[PDB]
């Protein structure tokens, strides 16, 4: 037989609940902005799908950044530009400022004075983690609500300038709405944040996802260990998991959602214990392990997606008091 199918635990409705122009992104008319606004200063990166670019936008003096796509699906282009339309003005968002023709479009963006990824995690105190955790946090408790998944949420995708503790949520290229029913493509996110669901093909996923994603995130950061679940391919991902996660929880996961095993995944799964948060610690990360840490960790690392802390419900972990406290 097939597998069970599920639900969000929470915001499950709410595109069912907006007009279709809202998700129905196949059917959006792309708005155009004048190409000669801007001016390229400096190549920023390269990937599959895009060429990023530093730029000036000549009427206002304004420092942006440039994405120009590479030949990608016109429902794919028209399912960024929605859903970065309607996440406009949410907190911690990039916000998306204009779309020009380059043949192809390059979406204009706002830019962030970005610190040296390697440089800012090595200098990253207890409190700026639990500080930035909670930041991501108030990104992903709003485009869950907006009924949108981010799928792609790993530290590359999250631009912090620390001198003026901003943070935005960046990449909203693999981003889709949430519909209740809906099976949705495995083949998303890097390797190291794939959540069990995408590793065995459970397709009826949702914001959940994006809640394992933050775990692997978390692990890195507190432990110092990047990646966290450092697999050689998709199948290796999934017994790299089963090391510290145990195999006991994964098959009962398996065998709730009745999820049919590749005969591959059989041999290399093997048996496993679940490991002890405590293992990873060492002199040089003790100082960002504490107990509420690790007690927060655990609850956003579950194989059962349905069983994942939600964003708002992370946000009321106490890991995150004197964050929270200091806010007010
Ligand atoms: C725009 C986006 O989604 N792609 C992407 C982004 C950046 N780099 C940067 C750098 C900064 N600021 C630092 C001071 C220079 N900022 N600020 C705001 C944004 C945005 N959006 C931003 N992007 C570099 C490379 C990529 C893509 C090609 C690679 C594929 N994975």
């Amino acid at each position: 037989s097939g597998p069970v199918p599920s639900r969000a635990r929470v915001y499950t409705d709410v595109n069912t609940h907006r007009p279709r122009e809202y998700w129905d992104y196949e059917s959006h008319v792309v708005e155009w902005g004048n190409q000669d606004d801007y001016q390229l200063v400096r190549k920023l990166g390269r990937g599959k799908y895009s060429e990023v670019f530093e730029a000036i936008n000549i009427t206002n003096n304004e420092k942006v950044v440039v994405k120009i796509l590479k030949p990608v699906k016109k429902k794919k282009i028209k399912r960024e530009i929605k859903i970065l339309e309607n996440l406009r003005g949410g907190p911690n968002i990039i916000t998306l400022a204009d779309i020009v023709k380059d043949r192809t479009p390059a979406l204009v963006f706002e830019h962030v004075n970005n610190t040296d990824f390697k440089q800012l995690y090595q200098t990253l105190t207890d409190y700026d983690i639990r500080f930035y955790m909670y930041e991501i946090l108030k990104a992903l408790d709003y485009c869950h609500s907006m009924g949108i998944m981010h799928r792609d949420v790993k530290p590359h995708n999250v631009m912090i300038d620390h001198e003026h503790r901003k943070l935005r949520l960046i990449d909203w290229g693999l981003a889709e709405f949430y519909h209740p029913g809906q099976e949705y493509n495995v083949r998303v996110a890097s390797r190291y944040f794939k959540g069990p669901e995408l590793l065995v093909d459970y397709q009826m996923y949702d914001y959940s996802l994006d809640m394992w994603s933050l775990g692997c995130m978390l692990a890195s950061m507190i432990f110092r260990k990047e990646p966290f679940f450092h697999g050689h391919d998709n199948y290796d991902q999934l017994v790299r998991i089963a090391k510290v996660l145990g195999t006991e929880d994964l098959y009962d996961y398996i065998d709730k959602y009745n999820i049919e095993l590749d005969p591959r995944f059989n041999d290399i799964l093997g048996r496993h214990s679940r490991k002890r948060w405590e293992r990873f610690v060492h002199s040089e990360n003790q100082h960002l392990v504490s107990p509420e840490a690790l007690d927060f960790l655990d609850k956003l690392l579950r194989y059962d997606h349905q069983s994942r802390l939600t964003a708002r419900e992370a946000m009321e972990h106490p890991y995150f008091y004197t964050v929270v406290k200091d806010q007010a």
